Order: C-alpha cells, then sequence, then structure tokens
C-alpha cells in the first residue's frame, strides 16, 4: 500500500506513536517518508547483504528473520515478510523497540540526515488529527 501523508499520521497517532519515548508524531512521518516514500512494500538489499523492510526500513540483521542474513538476530521476533503489510501495526510495534534500544531516531539514517533539526511539524500541517 502507499499511503497518503495525513493517512499515515493518523494512522501512527493510533498505534500510539505520537510523542513516543520524546518524538513527536512529525519525527516518524518525515523518518517514513525518507525512508520508503510512504510504500509498505519497500525494500533495499545492503553491502553486508542484510535488507531492509517496509514503511520504516527495518533491518534484517538485527531485528526480523528473512532466511538469508547468516549472522542475525531476530529481535522483534517476526519474518521479515510481515513488515511489508498494509497493516503497519507489525512495523509501529518493532520500530518501539529500536527507538528504545538507547539511540532513538538515529538508527534511521535519513532521519538523521534529512528530518533531524528541521521544521517536522510541518509533515503533520493540514491533517484532521
Ligand atoms: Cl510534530
Ligand atoms: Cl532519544
Ligand atoms: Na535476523
Amino acid at each position: 500500500k502507499v499511503f497518503g501523508r495525513c493517512e499515515l499520521a493518523a494512522a501512527m497517532k493510533r498505534h500510539g506513536l505520537d510523542n513516543y519515548r520524546g518524538y513527536s508524531l512529525g519525527n516518524w512521518v518525515c523518518a517514513a517518508k525518507f525512508e520508503s516514500n510512504f510504500n509498505t512494500q519497500a525494500t533495499n538489499r545492503n553491502t553486508d547483504g542484510s535488507t531492509d523492510y517496509g514503511i520504516l526500513q527495518i533491518n534484517s540483521r538485527w531485528w526480523c528473520n528473512d532466511g538469508r542474513t547468516p549472522g542475525s538476530r531476530n529481535l522483534c521476533n517476526i519474518p521479515c515478510s510481515a513488515l511489508l503489510s498494509s497493516d503497519i501495526t507489525a512495523s509501529v510495534n518493532c520500530a518501539k523497540k529500536i527507538v528504545s534500544d538507547g539511540n532513538g531516531m538515529n538508527a534511521w539514517v535519513a532521519w538523521r540526515n534529512r528530518c533531524k533539526g528541521t521544521d517536522v511539524q510541518a509533515w503533520i500541517r493540514g491533517c484532521r488529527l
């Protein structure tokens, strides 16, 4: 599924992400825009043989099992295919574990380079929430 901007903001808010560990809703929408262009089916392979999955590009070396990343943990205890569903619930639950692990949203490279320090509230302006 390819979400619209306000559609995703509302789904993320309903799943408990607004101000989760101090990160306002705009941060999460901005991160999804630049990681996946709001597409739940996005995948991208990395040099080390791991693959990133879904709306928040969650990585197979640490967080999900895809059966082809040898030395990998499966810390969210899900198959990586579950992160490509049009229901974002599995992605959100796993994102909450990642952002709590000490490094906050710096785990998402696009957030660090394209959202951090910017006016992220712009990403939810105009939306009925
Ligand atoms: Cl915000
Ligand atoms: Cl933090
Ligand atoms: Na894994």
